[PDB]
């Protein structure tokens, strides 16, 4: 069965510590940098509003299949889909969805990702951007109305839409509307940026992370097991089919860990940290790259 990675850091910063998310990230590099990713969970009271037209949110998810890999060898609203998610979670495990175990939907994700006796097929709500139907946090565009205890959330720093996102030389977050068993392979982002990822609602989702000193070793281990006809492929279109079990990485020496993200926390990977991870049920992220 599968062996859980050690769990990645997590930090509970005071107020003071909350005051400014760059600063708190540069302090938290030393430690979080050796792991790729870290957990971040805000103040107590700091609860920002959910500001997303609901009434008009629409989409069309992508289908995933789990095993495509090892067998080379619909549009919804946010009801909807909550409403299918949350019908094929408890259909799967025969219990209600807030009473499965998260290493049990862990154990089984891997599971079914190299079976080729069962074909499992899921949905993420993976392709879209903030400008469709607002983002999550409350802003201060004109666009929605703003309650007065909301505008400390509009204006604050975590918000996502107040990061950094101009790199100095000579961008909006996105959303992610989740089920049981969708997921993200691994992965690096572009210009090997920083990423910050908050969980607004739902079940949590679970996330492996490498540190930046173990790229190569990761990269040389997807060289050597990954499929054939796709080795000679750019690291762009290679990680879009980077689906490796973590164990796989930990038995090279590739150092992972792990972490369930729950609702109100943020999730930070460090610029070249490959990380990975799946949806444990109905949930909402959002998710920017920012820089430093
Ligand atoms: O789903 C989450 O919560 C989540 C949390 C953290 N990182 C991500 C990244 C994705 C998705 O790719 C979007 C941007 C990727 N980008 C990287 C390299 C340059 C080009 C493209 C994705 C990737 C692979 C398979 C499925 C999905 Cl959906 N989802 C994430
Ligand atoms: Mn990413």
């Amino acid at each position: 069965e599968f062996v859980p990675p050690p769990e990645c850091p997590v930090f509970e910063p005071s107020w003071e510590e909350f005051t400014d998310p760059l600063s708190f990230i540069g302090r938290i590099r030393p430690l979080a940098e050796k792991t790729g990713i870290c957990k971040i969970r805000p103040p107590k009271d700091w609860q920002p509003p959910f500001a997303c037209e609901v009434k008009s949110f629409r989409f069309t998810p992508r289908v995933q299949r789990l095993n495509e890999l090892e067998a080379m060898t619909r549009e919804y609203t946010l009801q909807s889909f909550g409403e299918m998610a949350d019908n094929f979670k408890s259909d799967y495990f025969n219990m209600p969805v807030h009473m499965v175990p998260t290493e049990l939907v862990e154990k089984e994700f891997w599971r079914l990702v190299s079976s080729i006796e069962e074909d499992v097929i899921v949905e993420y709500g993976a392709d879209i951007s903030s400008k469709d139907f607002g983002s999550g946090f409350p802003v201060k565009d004109g666009r929605r109305k703003i309650l007065p205890e909301e505008e400390e959330y509009a204006l604050s720093g975590w918000n996502l839409n107040n990061m950094p996102v101009l790199e100095q030389s000579v961008k909006v977050p996105w959303l992610y509307v989740g089920m049981c068993f969708s997921s993200f392979c691994w992965h690096i982002e572009d210009h090997w940026s920083y990423s910050i990822n908050y969980l607004h609602w739902g079940e949590p989702k679970t996330w492996y992370g490498v540190p930046s000193h173990a790229a190569e070793q990761l990269e040389e281990v997807m060289r050597e097991l990954a499929p054939e006809l796709f080795e000679s492929q750019p690291d762009l279109l290679h990680q879009l089919v980077t689906i490796m079990n973590p164990n796989v990485l930990m038995e090279h020496g590739v150092p992972v860990y792990r972490t369930n993200q729950c609702a109100g926390e943020f999730v930070v990977t460090f610029p070249r940290a490959y990380h990975s991870g799946f949806n444990q049920g109905y949930n909402f992220a959002e998710a920017v790259n920012f820089c430093t």
